[PDB]
Parts: structure tokens; C-alpha cells; sequence
């Protein structure tokens, strides 16, 4: 077999209430009047997930495997990765990562306190001595926040997050931090889409799409990626860690780390009971998005080869791959992606939805998100990525109501601010609060690419100018589709309509503009798009100054970073 998962019957415990109901507040009714639509799930649908993520997997490898393998193996070669200090492997830790077992917790390892160091310190001797005992993980139910969806079904299962104890997860960060943020870019090149800003990520989309002659897309959407994960593919991606110049201790922890953790191991629940055994990917450790990445890549390159698509230019961020080729023609075009499933099928890949080819590059997404077209202060066609604006939306107001320790709504606004749901809505919003609550110069926790970031919202037009461009504060004659997808939208969630956002908007303006500083230039350039008469805007002295130098190197959803 090779069932990603077996189960003993202990359930999936919750280590402490969970609320699933948006709560009736009037600074998230503001935003999100239709509050019994909004949900958070809960361990209560673990089993229900459970199900889905557990299966036998089928692998059958071939020569264009094999190929392609040894080709990124050579790439591998140049790389030279560096242990990290204990040190440098510490302040790598969020302050809110969750504790060890041992009798110390995040704080503990950020302020290198004697009895936290001690113990990363005899369990790095540990991986240096034990090559084959099988570590520790805990099994959770992750709570996240959706609008129901009652085409689709219903409501979504809690996702599952396996994790080692904090200790280990130090020692991770010294034996492989350096490698899974160089090695992918050394390998993949161009393809390894956690490289790009979002500005850099549509002008790579847009350039590849215009340099076919006849243009064909698609999305690849693997289900369950994680549990598709073999024993197999996760030595692989060894072989490929192997290849960079490594001390003796990184080579000894990355051999122990692969036997002992990363190709599976016994799963935990949160009142200590042993839950079952995991023979695929978790979700929780360093190189979940690295070495995902790395299986994504190499299978769908070997897949491009057996299907024969003319001139490919993939680009993958984890489990999320987009491919751009040369149309062969209707008929053909739809034939050969056929077979580019048949081959990920026997690779471990099967697909969720089938995938289409699509002959426009706004009906592709790939990371949520697509392509859309407006125009900036002189006319000229922008380009930007947006999403459906639901989820982001329930979110905020979750947010609103709720102190969360990460703030989606933060992270949306950095990544999607061009969109015209970003502007009108989210900044809007969450400016009036922070201005009533006198608190834009406190710094707030997100998420870019999985890393963890402490960012001042004043700080947010140099960073946005940075991300996007100038055009970001400019943008207007947004497309119909755009307007109406976010119009369908708000009258969905019960968000006022965006009329009543630019009304709201002119008063936080001038409140922002009225103090100077910081505030003011928040007020002139994240709302230039409220007034009529426009401020003239001119770069900002700040934003060349900004050190942005890890923002875009490599992704780390899962692994526990945290970037000072
Ligand atoms: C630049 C663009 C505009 C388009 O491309 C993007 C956009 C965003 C991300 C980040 C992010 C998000 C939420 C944000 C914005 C709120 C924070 S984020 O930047 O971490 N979502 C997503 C998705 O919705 C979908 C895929 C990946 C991520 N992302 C992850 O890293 C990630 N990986 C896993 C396993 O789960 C998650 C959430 C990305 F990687 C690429
Ligand atoms: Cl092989």
C-alpha cells in the first residue's frame, strides 16, 4: 500500500475552546452585516477530512523522471549552503511559536535562555548520533475563517497541521534554513515563483504570455497534495539537499532529519494520545514548501516531456503550478493536456478538477489569483493580480472582531493593494480603526510567502510603492468583470456598497492628512483614489531606502519563520 495515513481511533483533540461563529460587533458589522454567513472551523470536522486525506498512492517512475532529476541534481551542485548558529537559528523563532514540551517556550529560545539552548543543543547532538528513531509530531485542526459556500456544499473541514516540537524545529532551521532559501532558485530558475514581488510575479506571466505565438494556459490542481507526498519523492528531494556543499553536521542532520521526520513518523494528539502514523508530507516543518516545490516542479517537467506540450514555461509556488506552452491547436491542445495528467497520475499527482486550456490570460489562477488590466493617471494599461474577495473579506472582519496574532488583512492589503477591493474596502476599514483607536505607529504581525513580518501600517505606502509601483496609487478604469465580481461580492457578505467605501474613505483622508507626518503621507497616497482633485505623487523618499532584501527569496509556509 503506502497509505499516506493510518489512524488508531484517538480523535483530534483541540488544546482549547474554539469559536466557529462571527460575533455580533459593531466594528466588524461595518464592514460584514451578513455575520451568520462567516465561519471558523473547528477540530469538531477533523474526521471529515481525515477521510480525504487518507489513501493508498500509486507511483510508477520513468526515464523522463529520471531525466529531469539529474538535471536538477547538476544545478544542485553549485549551491553551497552554511550551518546556522544557535543564534542566528533562534531569532528565526516567532514570538508566539508554539512552546516545547520540555519546559520552555518561544520567548525562551528568542532571549537564547540557558535552559532553552541547552536542550536545542542536546537535540542537534541527538540528529548528529540517532539516525533511524522516528521523532515526535503533534497533530492539530487548524482554525481558519470562510464565507459559507452553499453551491459548492456547505462548509470547508479543518485542515490538518502536523508539527515537531519547537526544539526540533530549531535544529531545522540550522541544518537547512540556507538551503531551502537558495537551493530552489538554483535549480528551478525562473519557475520558482517565491523569487518574484507581486509586481515582478505579473510582469513574468504577463512577458512569458506574450512571448508565444499562439498562447495556451493552464492550471494544474493536485489533490491533496501533501498526502500525494511519498516516501519516495521525499528521499528525492534529499538526493537533491545532498548535492550542495554541506558541513559534516548539516549532512548527518539533513540524513537524520529525512529518516527520522521528514518521510513520516508517529502522530500525537493534543491530550498526548497516539493518534496514528503519517507516510507522507507534514505540513509543519522547514521543508514542506521547498521540497514541495521541488516534487511539483520535477513531476510536471517530466509530465510536460510525456506529453509532448510545445515550449513550456511553468512557474510553481509549492503545490500550486501554472503552465504556459504554444498552442498546438484546439483538439491537440486538449489531448496533450490529457496525457500531462495521465503522466502526473502515475507520478503520485492526480488532479482535484480536471485541468482546461485556457486561451486568455485573465482565466487562469494560479495562487488564488489572476491577471486583470486597469490604467493608470496618464492612461496607460497596468497589469496586477487580483482574487475573488470573499475570503479575504471574511477574514477582515473575523479580524476586526477578533485579536488574531497574524493579520490576514494586512497581508492582503500589502500583496493585493493595487485591486480595487484593497484600496476602497480594506484600507478604508482598518485606517478609521486605527486612527480611532490612535494606533497606526503600532506595528502589527503577517504573513508574505509564509514568512512571519511585524510591519507599522504607516510604513505602507513605501512598501506598497516598492511591491507594485507608483501606478498602485493611481489606478482607475478597473475592468467590468473586476467591478462586478467584487460588486456580487459585497451584496453576498452584506458589505456596503463601494459608493459608501469613497465616502468613508474622504473622512479618513482628511483625519490622516490633518496630522502630518507619516499620516499624512498614508492620507495622500493610499487615498489619492477618493478625491477628485488628485495630489500630484511623486516617489517616496522612503521607499528606495526600504530593506526588502528577504522578502522575496523563498517561501516558508509551514516552517516557522519569523524575519526581524
Ligand atoms: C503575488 C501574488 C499577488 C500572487 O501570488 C501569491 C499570493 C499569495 C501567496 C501566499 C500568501 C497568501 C495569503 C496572504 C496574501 C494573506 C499572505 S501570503 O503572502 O503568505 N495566500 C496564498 C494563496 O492564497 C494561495 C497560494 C499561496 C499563498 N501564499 C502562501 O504562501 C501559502 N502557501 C501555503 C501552503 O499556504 C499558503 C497560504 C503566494 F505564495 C503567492
Ligand atoms: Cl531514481
Amino acid at each position: 500500500s503506502s497509505m499516506s495515513y493510518t489512524w488508531t481511533g484517538a480523535l483530534i483533540t483541540p488544546c482549547a475552546a474554539e469559536e466557529s461563529k462571527l460575533p455580533i460587533n459593531p466594528l466588524s458589522n461595518s464592514l460584514l452585516r451578513h455575520h451568520n454567513m462567516v465561519y471558523a472551523t473547528t477540530s469538531r470536522s477533523a474526521s471529515l477530512r481525515q477521510k480525504k486525506v487518507t489513501f493508498d498512492r500509486l507511483q510508477v517512475l520513468d526515464d523522463h523522471y529520471r531525466d529531469v532529476l539529474k538535471e536538477m541534481k547538476a544545478k544542485a551542485s553549485t549551491v553551497k549552503a552554511k550551518l546556522l548558529s544557535i543564534e542566528e537559528a533562534c531569532k528565526l523563532t516567532p514570538p508566539h511559536s508554539a512552546k516545547s514540551k520540555f519546559g520552555y517556550g518561544a520567548k525562551d529560545v528568542r532571549n537564547l535562555s540557558s535552559r532553552a539552548v541547552n536542550h536545542i543543543r542536546s537535540v542537534w547532538e541527538d540528529l548528529l548520533e540517532d539516525t533511524e528513531t522516528p521523532i515526535d509530531t503533534t497533530i492539530m485542526a487548524k482554525s481558519e475563517v470562510f464565507c459559507v459556500q452553499p453551491e459548492k456544499g456547505g462548509r470547508k473541514p479543518a485542515r490538518l497541521i502536523v508539527f515537531p516540537d519547537l526544539g526540533v524545529r530549531v535544529c531545522e532551521k540550522m541544518a537547512l534554513y540556507d538551503v531551502v532559501s537558495t537551493l530552489p532558485q538554483a535549480v528551478m530558475g525562473s519557475s520558482y515563483g517565491f523569487q518574484y514581488s507581486p509586481k515582478q510575479r505579473v510582469e513574468f506571466l504577463v512577458n512569458t504570455w506574450k512571448s508565444k505565438k499562439c498562447p495556451m494556459g493552464f492550471s494544474y490542481d493536485t489533490r491533496c497534495f501533501d498526502s500525494t507526498v511519498t516516501e519516495s519523492d521525499i528521499r528525492v528531494e534529499e538526493s537533491i539537499y545532498q548535492c550542495c556543499d554541506l558541513a559534516p553536521e548539516a549532512r548527518q542532520a539533513i540524513r537524520s532529519l529525512t529518516e527520522r521526520l521528514y518521510i513520516g513518523g508517529p502522530l500525537t494528539n493534543s491530550k498526548g494520545q497516539n493518534c496514528g502514523y503519517r507516510r507522507c508530507r507534514a505540513s509543519g516543518v522547514l521543508t514542506t514548501s521547498c521540497g514541495n516545490t521541488l516534487t511539483c516542479y520535477l513531476k510536471a517537467t517530466a509530465a510536460c516531456r510525456a506529453a509532448k506540450l510545445q515550449d513550456c514555461t511553468m512557474l510553481v509556488n509549492g503545490d500550486d503550478l501554472v503552465v504556459i506552452c504554444e498552442s498546438a491547436g484546439t483538439q491537440e491542445d486538449a489531448a496533450a493536456l490529457r496525457a500531462f495528467t495521465e503522466a502526473m497520475t502515475r507520478y503520485s499527482a492526480p488532479p482535484g478538477d480536471p485541468p482546461q486550456p485556457e486561451y486568455d490570460l485573465e482565466l487562469i489562477t494560479s495562487c488564488s489569483s489572476n491577471v486583470s488590466v486597469a490604467h493608470d493617471a496618464s492612461g496607460k494599461r497596468v497589469y496586477y493580480l487580483t482574487r475573488d474577495p470573499t475570503t479575504p473579506l471574511a477574514r477582515a472582519a473575523w479580524e476586526t472582531a477578533r485579536h488574531t496574532p497574524i493579520n490576514s488583512w494586512l497581508g492582503n492589503i500589502i500583496m493585493y493593494a493595487p485591486t480595487l477591493w484593497a484600496r476602497m474596502i480594506l484600507m478604508t476599514h482598518f485606517f478609521s480603526i486605527l486612527l480611532a483607536q490612535e494606533q497606526l505607529e503600532k506595528a502589527l504581525d503577517c504573513q508574505i510567502y509564509g514568512a512571519c513580518y511585524s510591519i507599522e501600517p504607516l510604513d505602507l505606502p513605501q512598501i506598497i510603492e516598492r511591491l507594485h509601483g507608483l501606478s498602485a496609487f493611481t489606478l482607475h478604469s478597473y475592468s467590468p468583470g473586476e467591478i462586478n465580481r467584487v460588486a456580487s461580492c459585497l451584496r453576498k457578505l452584506g458589505v456596503p456598497p463601494l459608493r459608501t467605501w469613497r465616502h468613508r474613505a474622504r473622512s479618513v483622508r482628511a483625519k490622516l492628512l490633518s496630522q502630518g507626518g507619516r499620516a499624512a503621507t498614508c492620507g495622500r497616497y493610499l487615498f489619492n483614489w477618493a478625491v477628485r482633485t488628485k495630489l500630484k505623487l511623486t516617489p517616496i523618499p522612503a521607499a528606495s531606502q526600504l530593506d526588502l532584501s528577504g522578502w522575496f527569496v523563498a517561501g516558508y509556509s509551514g516552517g516557522d519563520i519569523y524575519h526581524s
